[PDB]
DNA sequence: GTTGTACATTCCGTTACTCCCT
DNA sequence: CAGGGAGTAACGGAATGTACAAC
């Protein structure tokens, strides 16, 4: 009912469980809460300050790389090469974007 | 004629406080069936440590109090769940624990 | 059999580089 | 021939998992 899917990727907030085309991908608490955020605003550029607020929530001090680190850890577990990402795009000086297609 | 709650093969019978998985009776102590009961009646809903402790021992989460965590570990053990890849009981950092209805 | 301490293990924020891009 | 914005490896402090001690 509340489960929100994309392509072969299913994100279930009721059981806090995510599946990538049959296979069940193990995500930590941050991996999930971060992916959930992005997917909610799919195709929408989420800016760094906006991420920290919704997820921590603290103020972006203009110099904080935790979101970047969080993104990389997510990118690896989702099987998404950062060199040319299919799922989670980087947008220079804006933030990050979840790609539905 | 017994009123219970059920999630797949799992079955929780608050009448005689007997839980079954499948299957066969799972032995829980009193304080542990209580905590399982709290979680399961708020399935899909994150129960924080204060919420739990207010039932587990009827106190307020002060610490650093770890009585819930070990308790969560027994349930996971007793429900044939694996902590690193938990199906039925999820850990949510800084929040608490969660009974997953599926 | 019950319970939680005393370790055992994992998480994620910081740091510290690195290669980009401008 | 800066300057900075983004990737991630690694460190380590704190949040969580539990074998087994104390009951």
């Amino acid at each position: 009912h509340k489960t929100i899917s994309f392509g072969s990727l299913t994100i279930d907030p009721v059981n806090r469980q995510v599946m990538l085309g049959g296979e069940n991908v193990a995500l930590s608490t941050a991996d999930f809460d971060m992916l959930w955020e992005l997917a909610t605003h799919a195709g929408q550029i989420m800016d760094r300050d906006a991420l920290l607020k919704n997820l921590r929530g603290v103020t972006y001090d203009g110099m904080d790389r935790s979101v970047d680190v969080a993104i990389s850890r997510l990118r690896k577990k989702l099987l998404d090469n950062a060199t040319e990402p299919y799922r989670i795009k980087t947008v220079r000086n804006k933030g990050y974007l979840f790609a539905p297609h």
